[PDB]
């Protein structure tokens, strides 16, 4: 039995494929700090951290060492992904392991080797990185041997990945700061200037989740929810009520860089491949790529077919699995 671990390093969610044995961990990416006496010491990570936070006064601080698919801090994200490899190791099983790890496709040279050192610190022998779209594209099951062309439209938490692959290439990579967490930032935006009412993290992804929507009900309001938080001039907890008119409203903003970013993907893709993509279609992964009506309102602006992902919150994970358990294709990004 093997050792050897991919990683998918998300900016909302760790995810770690074992060969032999799928997908064995999948964490919230957050640290729990506790300051004392001017330090702050690491406390809690993943999914511990996430439970004892919202449980939360003082001292219990959040830090999401990788933000906006670029790496703020570089101790805690150390100690976040050496956790996480510890956590999944299995002493009946190989020495120091081989490592893959999903890097976003606009990662600097030093990004890289703070990667690659975070896992070699964590008791690995070898670490390979292979680009997330590659890793996406492969996860969700796309033909990116053949020299068809196809599209991947990675929505994350704080990164949306578009590219085009053909013959085992990327063809054109482009990155944008917008993802799953702007769309909480523009919900909780809108609760406090629409009905003055403070809310949180978890409130905001609840209403994402239930209500939000790419689009609005042709209707007029649709359906609702009642969501809870506090009056921002009162501090008096309040409850308002909410329409899938008003989320749509809500998300509009983030949701329209995000077909921008797919416009402007086709824009710079080569005529025949583009063509490609309008038979298969472009295919959407990543948990942004579960909001109501976002495959709709991509291909209505675009013209062309569009199709989410079986499990769009695993793909990266799974694409990057696919390459561990084949000798020969690791063996092609080691020598990255
Ligand atoms: N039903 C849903 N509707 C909308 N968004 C959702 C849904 N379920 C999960 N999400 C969002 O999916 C995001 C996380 O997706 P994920 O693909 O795990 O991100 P990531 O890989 O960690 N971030 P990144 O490094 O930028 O690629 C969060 O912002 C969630 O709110
Ligand atoms: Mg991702």
């Amino acid at each position: 039995i093997s050792n050897d671990i991919a990683i998918d390093l998300g900016t909302a969610n760790t995810l770690i494929y074992q060969k032999g044995k799928g997908i064995v961990l999948n964490e919230p990416s957050v640290v729990a700090l506790r300051n004392v006496g001017g330090r702050k010491v690491v406390h809690a990570v993943g999914i511990e951290a996430k439970q004892m936070l919202g449980r939360t006064p003082g001292h219990m601080e959040a830090i999401r060492p990788m933000r906006d698919g670029v790496i703020a801090d570089f101790e805690v994200a150390e100690e976040m992904i050496k956790y996480f490899i510890r956590k999944v190791h299995n002493r009946k099983g190989s020495g120091n392991p081989k490592v893959i790890v999903c890097v976003p496709s606009g990662a600097t040279a030093v990004e890289r080797r703070a990667i690659n050192d975070s896992c070699l610190n964590a008791g690995a022998r070898r670490v390979g990185l292979i680009d997330e779209p590659m890793a996406a594209a492969i996860g969700a099951g796309l033909p990116i041997h053949e020299p068809t062309g196809s599209m991947v439209v990675d929505i994350g938490g704080g990164t949306t990945e578009v590219a085009v692959l053909s013959l085992s290439g990327i063809v054109y990579s482009r990155s944008v700061r917008v993802g799953g967490d702007k769309m909480d930032e523009a919900i909780i935006s809108y609760m406090r200037r629409h009905h003055n009412l403070l809310i949180g993290e978890t409130t905001a992804e609840r209403i994402k989740k239930e209500i939000g929507t790419a689009r609005a009900p042709a209707d007029g309001e649709g359906l609702s929810i009642d969501v809870k938080g506090r009056d921002l001039m009162q501090g008096v907890p309040r409850e308002v009520r909410i329409s899938e008119k008003q989320a749509a409203d809500a998300l509009a903003e983030p949701v329209g860089q995000i077909v921008e970013a797919v416009k402007v993907a086709l824009e710079a893709t080569p005529p025949e491949l583009a063509d490609d993509i309008a038979d298969k279609g472009i295919m959407l992964t990543g948990g942004g790529a579960l909001l109501r009506g976002l495959d709709a309102e991509i291909r209505d602006h675009t013209g062309l077919p569009v199709t989410v992902a079986d499990d769009p919150l695993s793909c990266v994970a799974l694409g990057c699995g696919k390459v561990l358990e084949h000798p020969k294709w690791m063996k092609g990004v080691l020598e990255s």
